[PDB]
């Protein structure tokens, strides 16, 4: 179930996949959960998204050491907001190679984040240029277009039914898309549908701010984004 480890929560989603959850008090919204992923690929571990803070991200690494006990080969972060990139310095202090969309790295300083060490770039069709994501194993990285932010990226896990929409996708019963100050209102709806079409076999949709949901999360998020 939900394994409490300090102030974080870990949930196993598949034999080699876990969801990490961390919380930040956001004045006005309560204590906001943010989810990322941990994937074991043979003898190494891959991380998708930091926690909100360096201290929480160090706790993710401590949980990995206790429950998996294999080296963390790399982390990929899915856009330049605090819930996804707030713990970059903890990854760097641990010697972990970090990757983000080139545009996320460009935006990181003005968003108050530390950039990742390596920049991903994407083909016209949205799939990562393979030379920019070396040794990613089962992680399949896709840029669906601007939506929640201009830089948001998404990740499928080969060998599982899981795809990660990050903060682009909301659950089946969300009422709004949240803060939209950085959003691309013209393109959001198409980007959400593009994520669904890039991972057509994924039946478990993991996202930043809700528990894992069915593909109705994608259709509902798209159906909601159609209106704007
Ligand atoms: C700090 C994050 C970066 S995505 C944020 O802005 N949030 C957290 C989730 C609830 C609100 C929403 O957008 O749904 C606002
Ligand atoms: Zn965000
Ligand atoms: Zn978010």
């Amino acid at each position: 179930g939900d394994q409490r480890f300090g102030d974080l929560v870990f949930r196993q989603l598949a034999p080699n996949v876990w969801q990490h959850t961390s919380y930040l008090d956001m004045p006005g919204f309560g204590a906001v959960a943010s989810n990322g992923l941990i994937v074991r690929d043979g003898g190494r571990v891959l991380v998708v998204d930091t926690a909100w803070t360096d201290d929480q991200t160090a706790q993710i690494l401590n949980w990995i050491k206790q429950e998996i006990n294999l080296p963390v080969a790399l982390a990929v972060v899915t856009h330049a907001h605090q819930d996804k990139m707030g713990g970059m310095d903890a990854l760097h202090a641990a010697g972990i190679a970090t990757y983000a969309n080139a545009l996320s790295n460009q935006l990181a300083p003005q968003e108050g984040m530390v950039a990742a060490q390596h920049s991903l770039t994407f083909a016209a069709n949205g799939w990562v240029e393979p030379a920019t994501a070396p040794n990613f194993g089962p992680l399949k990285v896709f840029y669906p277009g601007p939506g929640h932010t201009s830089d948001n990226i998404t990740v499928g896990i080969d060998g599982t039914d899981i795809a990660f929409g990050g903060c682009l996708i909301k659950d089946s019963k969300a009422k709004s898309l949240g803060n939209l100050g950085d959003a691309d209102t013209e393109h959001y709806a198409a980007s959400a549908r593009a994520f669904g079409a890039a991972f057509p076999k994924a039946s478990m949709i993991v996202m930043s701010h809700s528990a894992p949901d069915s593909r109705a999360a994608i259709t509902h998020t798209a159906r909601m984004a159609d209106k704007l």
